[PDB]
């Protein structure tokens, strides 16, 4: 599994980016922009508390107010959330469960977030708010599966929660809600192919999903829908390079898709859609630093990519689509993922 | 009460802009683009029947099925949906009552549908969803106060609904949600001033409510929250200009708010804010063309503002943020607006 990204970075609902990682304490750290703009300032580092053993990843509820999952030290899921949107925070609350990946986390159509983990039988299990951005929480439930990877969840045009993970083959496989708020899952799919990272899976401008993961050669490869929220998919399709993290995908304000990633040299690179969200892909191109992490990418206030990765002296560093140069956020972040 | 828009439109879930319209027989008539792309050709006007004495309203649901509300001949509300995302339509439903506006359309939180709307005692009444995108619907309900325009609605940055309207003052007035996906609404409050149109109402990418309306001397007003979903309300400030129908604002894809109206030459006009969503507004600006309606926007799959406005010849014009040369859609539309 190529190396993780290191942070879950969200745009909260007053306009700014927080990020969410894991100290060297292994407690759940944020750090906030000051304002809704490109280069703003930080809040610096502020912990959650908590002892984790995966990646943590925030959510935002319907009602604006983040929501952090993460293992715990006894592989439950844990989760912690703010009592007001963009205000102070819980304490850490358990969900149960015995837990072998990282969480993937979505909201369904009727504001219900689901939570999707590995179980001790390698099968993928979930469990879901029973009520809008509100406990409690559902039982845990299996989509049963052997699954090999992080599990990675998107919503369809169509409001069906679909969730991607790496098969005992090591192609990729996918299943998908048959009706938007249920539990009326479909059967396993395989897409086939090699996957050497975990999936990460967007929607297009025009109603898609697409999924991006490495290749047994490397490369960066992806496949798509060829109708909104429908089959069939598309065959494999090369985006070549050579990627040393796993790729990080996210949408330009215009609608391009673009894609983050480590090459041989521990410098970050990204490829993107050229003219339209219809339009052909670039040819990788280097943001130069050198990065000991997968990067994370998310639109801030201003319609322009912001970068996150890990530096070489466990600071995360930041990059924004001006491109900037470098800016350290300070901090010391380590990979907490649970699949390695 | 200046000229009223004569279109709903929406960026659909497969990025295919759907314009709805009144046409001579006061049926409702659509028409898509083929394409999620700019400049698109259209699918041409399709009857979805009916008999409406209201402006259409569409919304689309969580699932992304679009849903139209209308009042009827028969004074009542109406709706009728899509049974599949951006496939074939149901038949009109009465939702009952006798409304005396425009509906004003929100979805909750919780993903069930929100309609306002005068009665016949000139109070703002309501009806919603009791379920995610699903009847059945629940009982009319008033919020008390008297109103002498179409309500507008938006969400708060928060999840707490939030009506905007003329009072017998002339004043805007508004009343909002004290809890997301609740009845418990609060008393009414008036933001004062004279407007001369109905209200429009966006939330801005630092997540606050910025309403507009044409003051008493025609030019184009604006009010804001001064924090993330809440008070203090910023002092009314003049846009200037002499606007002679009702104002339209839309995000462009970067977060700068962006405000179409017509001029005392009947031509399109717009005004913006420059550099970012933070910065100062531009000067009143022309788009040229002849129209006899209030233009409506939208942004499109490519990131790109669209504007519909009636012509001279009654057919439906078109503009894109290229600006592109005026295009006809054809078709024959009436303002059908119940409070003119
Ligand atoms: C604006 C343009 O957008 C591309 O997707 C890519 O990020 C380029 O580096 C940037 O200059
Ligand atoms: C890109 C720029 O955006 C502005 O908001 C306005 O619409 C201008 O006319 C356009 O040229
Ligand atoms: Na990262
Ligand atoms: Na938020
Ligand atoms: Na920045
Ligand atoms: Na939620
Ligand atoms: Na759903
Ligand atoms: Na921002
Ligand atoms: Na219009
Ligand atoms: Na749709
Ligand atoms: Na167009
Ligand atoms: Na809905
Ligand atoms: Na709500
Ligand atoms: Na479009």
């Amino acid at each position: 599994i190529a190396l993780s990204e290191i942070v879950s970075v969200v745009n909260t609902s007053d306009g700014r980016i927080e990020v969410f990682g894991v100290g060297t304490d292994n407690a759940v750290w944020h750090n906030r922009q000051t304002a809704p703009h490109s280069g703003s300032s930080w809040t610096g580092w502020i912990s959650l508390n908590g002892k984790v053993t995966s990646k943590p990843v925030v959510y935002i509820n319907t009602d604006g107010r983040l929501e952090v999952f993460a293992r715990g030290t006894d592989n439950a899921l844990w989760h912690i959330w703010q009592t007001a949107t963009n205000a102070g925070w819980s304490n850490w609350q358990s969900l149960g469960g015995t837990i072998t990946s990282n969480p993937a986390v979505y909201v369904n159509t009727d504001g219900r977030i689901d939570v999707f983990a590995r179980g001790t039988d390698n099968a993928l299990w979930h469990i879901s708010q029973t009520a809008a951005h509100s406990g409690p929480w559902s039982s845990w439930q299996s989509l049963n599966g052997v699954i090999t990877s992080n599990p990675a969840v998107h919503i369809n045009s169509d409001g069906r929660l679909e969730v991607f993970a790496r098969g005992t083959d090591n192609a990729l496989w996918h299943i998908w809600q048959t009706a938007p708020d249920s539990n009326q899952w479909s059967g396993w799919d395989s897409l086939g192919g090699v996957i050497t990272s975990d999936p990460v899976v967007i929607g297009t401008a025009d109603g898609r999903l697409e999924v991006f993961a490495r290749g047994s050669n490397n490369a960066l490869y992806h496949i798509w829908q060829t109708v909104p929220h429908g089959g069939p998919w598309s065959n494999w399709a090369s985006l070549n390079g050579v990627i040393t993290s796993a790729p990080a995908v996210v949408k330009n304000s215009d609608g391009r898709l673009e894609v983050f990633a480590r090459g041989t040299n521990n410098a970050l690179y990204h490829i993107w859609q050229t003219v339209s969200h219809s339009g052909p892909w670039s040819n990788w191109a280097t943001l130069n630093g050198t990065i000991t992490s997968a990067p994370t990418a998310v639109e801030d206030a201003d319609g322009r990519l912001e970068v996150f990765a890990r530096g070489t002296d466990n600071a995360l560093w930041n990059i924004w689509q001006a491109w900037s140069a470098w800016v350290s956020l300070k901090g010391s972040l380590i990979d907490a993922s649970a699949i390695k």
